[PDB]
Protein backbone atom coordinates (compact mmCIF):
# COMPACT_ATOMS: atom_id res chain seq x y z
CA UNK A 1 0.00 0.00 0.00
CA UNK A 2 1.05 3.68 -0.59
CA UNK A 3 2.08 4.68 2.68
CA UNK A 4 4.35 1.48 3.54
CA UNK A 5 5.88 1.52 0.28
CA UNK A 6 6.44 5.28 0.73
CA UNK A 7 7.83 5.08 4.55
CA UNK A 8 10.38 2.63 2.77
CA UNK A 9 11.63 5.21 0.41
CA UNK A 10 11.78 8.06 3.35
CA UNK A 11 14.29 5.23 5.10
CA UNK A 12 16.73 5.64 2.34
CA UNK A 13 16.30 9.82 2.11
CA UNK A 14 19.17 10.90 4.15
CA UNK A 15 21.54 8.18 2.79
CA UNK A 16 20.50 9.65 -0.61
CA UNK A 17 20.72 12.72 0.93
CA UNK A 18 24.76 12.57 1.71
CA UNK A 19 25.30 10.99 -1.53
CA UNK A 20 23.92 14.07 -3.40
CA UNK A 21 26.93 16.36 -1.52
CA UNK A 22 28.60 14.77 -4.55
CA UNK A 23 26.52 16.51 -7.01
CA UNK A 24 24.96 19.52 -7.84
CA UNK A 25 23.01 21.42 -5.29
CA UNK A 26 19.68 20.48 -7.51
CA UNK A 27 19.37 17.10 -5.91
CA UNK A 28 19.69 17.05 -2.23
CA UNK A 29 17.15 20.17 -2.26
CA UNK A 30 14.85 17.73 -4.75
CA UNK A 31 14.94 15.23 -2.04
CA UNK A 32 14.66 17.79 1.43
CA UNK A 33 11.53 19.29 -0.93
CA UNK A 34 9.86 15.28 -1.13
CA UNK A 35 10.96 14.40 2.73
CA UNK A 36 8.67 17.68 3.56
CA UNK A 37 6.31 16.27 1.11
CA UNK A 38 5.71 12.75 1.95
CA UNK A 39 5.91 13.25 5.47
CA UNK A 40 3.02 15.19 5.57
CA UNK A 41 0.86 13.30 2.66
CA UNK A 42 1.89 10.86 5.76
CA UNK A 43 0.35 12.68 8.48
CA UNK A 44 -2.79 13.62 6.89
CA UNK A 45 -3.34 10.10 5.00
CA UNK A 46 -3.53 12.27 1.83
CA UNK A 47 -3.14 9.48 -0.72
CA UNK A 48 -2.62 12.08 -3.76
CA UNK A 49 0.35 13.59 -2.05
CA UNK A 50 1.51 10.40 -1.02
CA UNK A 51 1.58 9.37 -4.69
CA UNK A 52 2.92 12.10 -5.77
CA UNK A 53 5.86 11.76 -3.20
CA UNK A 54 6.16 8.26 -4.29
CA UNK A 55 7.37 8.80 -7.89
CA UNK A 56 9.20 11.93 -7.09
CA UNK A 57 11.34 10.09 -4.86
CA UNK A 58 11.70 7.23 -7.09
CA UNK A 59 13.16 9.83 -10.14
CA UNK A 60 15.27 11.58 -7.68
CA UNK A 61 17.38 7.87 -6.25
CA UNK A 62 16.50 6.57 -10.03
CA UNK A 63 18.65 9.57 -11.27
CA UNK A 64 21.21 9.95 -8.53
CA UNK A 65 22.04 5.79 -8.92
CA UNK A 66 22.66 6.58 -12.75
CA UNK A 67 24.48 10.02 -12.64
CA UNK A 68 27.18 7.93 -10.06
CA UNK A 69 27.03 4.32 -11.34
CA UNK A 70 27.34 5.26 -14.76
Amino acid sequence: GSAEELRTLLNKSNVYALAAGSLNPYYKRTIMMNEYRAKAALKKNDFVSMADAKVALEKIYKEIDEIINR
